[PDB]
């Protein structure tokens, strides 16, 4: 539960997160 989905007005959903400072733009299987 630790990446950030975040749906922003730009269009799009970011999953950002401090663990490596990626944002998968692609949803990730290790989310939990």
């Amino acid at each position: 539960s630790e990446w950030t989905e975040r749906k922003t007005a730009d269009g799009k959903t970011y999953y950002y997160n401090n663990r490596t400072l990626e944002s998968t733009w692609e949803k990730p299987q290790e989310l939990k």
